[PDB]
């Protein structure tokens, strides 16, 4: 029920900037721009990560305590915003949450979007200071945001570069630019490395740890939660990979993995199932901004019944996660994680 | 400078060691370490290192005292942390400003093995590495929290300064009555004569430069040395003056500087509010203001030449020499009123070596 406190946190941060030694008119331009940056990119999502903080906190309460908990929830949503803006610059996105990517806007462009990624990212730490500077968990909380972010950056790095010629640097080459798949990297082990780092830590481990830290939980439970977070991050990204091909942009709110030369679960599954001749077709057709090329890939995914293989992967993983959840021996958190698991795809 | 510079590898390796702890396949670990070693080396080294040196000197001279090797380790860590921050800012600035050369070599984002997509991700990595390093070295110090807060707050001011530098002439600031159009993705850029004044310039330049280049390094050194104290406000005022003095000289170099000497090649074609522009605008004739308006902020070399010829025509170079003398004196005047021999000594030496380093 933390949707109502958004304005407070936004305004707290905008107030900080408003204290700057700047002319009044300039300050007006600043608040106008940054009010839009926050609203445009922090709102519209399922808010799964934010809600997770609130639920964990509650199940591990006066209105002053909620203020801290909800601050941390919105801090994770602001992190999510920073990530999506950056991710859309990097992957040249078109749409995100059913509207134009921030960086594509003529009043914004790549140059502002880059600066804005940093602003959103830093605003998180200023908010945590404002609301949590006097909590004993303060240092641990900022360290958790920091470390999860580091993992995400490394995951994003691998996702971006896994098929590049440097993973198969020339500091004198600024002239000769071509995306190709590298068959050696088309396997589940590599994929899990990538997805766990890119997704699991900030989407699951972080929000859960925030709730627990603030609740006053060193304790061996933190390790168990790290392990469950990994299973969930993988479950989550594979489902994201599945929708990229077999979903409607109307539901996902975003437009392209194939033409973007991404290592995805459907590519890895197809690759392990298909004939040698189709391995050659994939190589020849993947990662090409060309209609005929992506259609070839689409057809292979249908040919090799990827829908069916996802349907049964989902079953096995959901059972493996439920089994890891039961071994936590904490009634409250177990409930939250089972609930999260149900609500994952819809919010 | 020698000691500080010899400590580089230690701090880089400590951060790389942290990434090497990640649960990744050995082969991936080796690609990671190779890429990131280069990111740090390429972008962290070859600067003047004024900001890092400033941490080291302030740390030492805040108070004549015995300082052991373990204490130095922590001061050199903070010194390299500000050099890493400078590395992050310059990779980002070169993306945003369409840089071509930085420190006499290709901008990181231009490398075909890197590109904008990696550079953006690399800005965030460099930036986050600072805090990991401060944790590795200072997490047990009482000033730990204050030190990360100072990095954070300086960075926030720098982002706002960069925002203004990039947008001061933009449609959204000029046409302040109209909201940002979130449905327009298909980019008409001109100066806004209303913004062409020293008042706006100082706002921009103090936020974009002064806080991270002077205030931050000094405050780091003093925090670490063990020092609410009302002196901070006086060092903040000195920093603002030093930041203005440093940025105006930078504006000078952008257009009158020798690229082989400065190591970089765009303010005019980027439509920036610069000191040379403000100075010409307040001295030139009416017809020349209309010429500035028509030619400024365009990529066409012939358009830039028009602006450059005006700066030659109005002897802007020489006006700079005059500003330099007056400002250096105003800064020395504020320094001598600080009443702290040790810090005054570092700042005076700083003032002397600003533009050449060392
Ligand atoms: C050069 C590349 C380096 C990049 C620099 C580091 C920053 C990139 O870090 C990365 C990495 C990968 C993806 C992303 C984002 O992709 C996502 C989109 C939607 C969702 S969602 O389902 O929650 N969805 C969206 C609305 O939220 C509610 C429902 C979740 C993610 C995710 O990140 O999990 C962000
Ligand atoms: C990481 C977060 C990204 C978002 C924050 C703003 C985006 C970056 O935009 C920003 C912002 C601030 C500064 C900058 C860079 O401007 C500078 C270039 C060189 C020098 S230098 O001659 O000393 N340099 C240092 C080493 O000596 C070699 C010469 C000084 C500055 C300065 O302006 O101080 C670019």
């Amino acid at each position: 029920f933390f949707r109502n406190m958004y304005d407070k946190y936004r305004d707290a941060f905008l107030s900080h900037l408003n204290e700057y030694s700047l002319e009044e008119e300039i300050k007006e331009h600043i608040s106008k721009y940054y009010k839009l940056l926050f609203d445009y990119n922090c709102l519209g999502g399922k808010n799964n990560r934010g809600i997770l903080v609130i639920l964990i906190y509650e199940y591990v309460i006066n209105s002053s305590e909620w203020e801290k908990a909800a601050c941390l929830a919105w801090c994770i949503e602001i992190l999510q915003a920073a990530f999506l803006v950056a991710d859309d610059i990097m992957d040249k996105g078109e749409m995100r949450r059913n509207k134009y990517c921030w960086y594509l806007l003529k009043d914004v462009e790549t140059k502002n979007a880059v600066n804005d990624v940093l602003l959103l990212y830093n605003s998180i730490y200023k908010l945590i200071e404002i609301y949590l500077r006097n909590e004993s968990c303060y240092v641990d909380v900022i360290a958790t945001f920091r470390d999860a972010t580091l993992k995400t950056i490394i995951g994003q790095h691998l996702d971006t570069n896994i098929f590049s010629d440097k993973y198969s640097i020339d500091v004198n080459n600024i002239n000769v630019p071509q995306p190709v798949i590298d068959i050696n990297m088309i396997n589940f082990g590599v994929y899990k490395n990538i997805v766990i780092h890119k997704t699991a830590y900030y989407s699951f481990f972080l929000p859960i740890v925030c709730g627990m830290l603030l609740a006053g939980i060193d304790n061996l439970i933190y390790k168990k939660i790290e392990d469950i977070s990994m299973l969930m991050g993988e479950y989550f990204q594979i489902h994201d990979d599945y929708l990229d091909i077999f979903g409607d942009s109307t539901k996902t709110g975003k437009v392209s993995d194939i033409q973007n030369n991404k290592l995805t679960w459907p590519l890895i599954k197809t690759f392990e199932l298909c004939s040698e001749p189709d391995k050659i077709k994939i190589v020849k057709n993947y990662g090409k901004n060309n209609l005929a090329c992506v259609k070839v890939i689409d057809s292979l995914y249908e040919q090799y019944k990827i829908r069916k293989h996802y349907e049964s992967y989902e079953k096995a993983q959901k059972a493996k996660i439920l089994s890891a959840i039961n071994e936590l021996h904490h009634e409250g958190i177990e409930y939250v994680l089972k609930y999260l698991l149900e609500i994952l795809f819809t919010g």
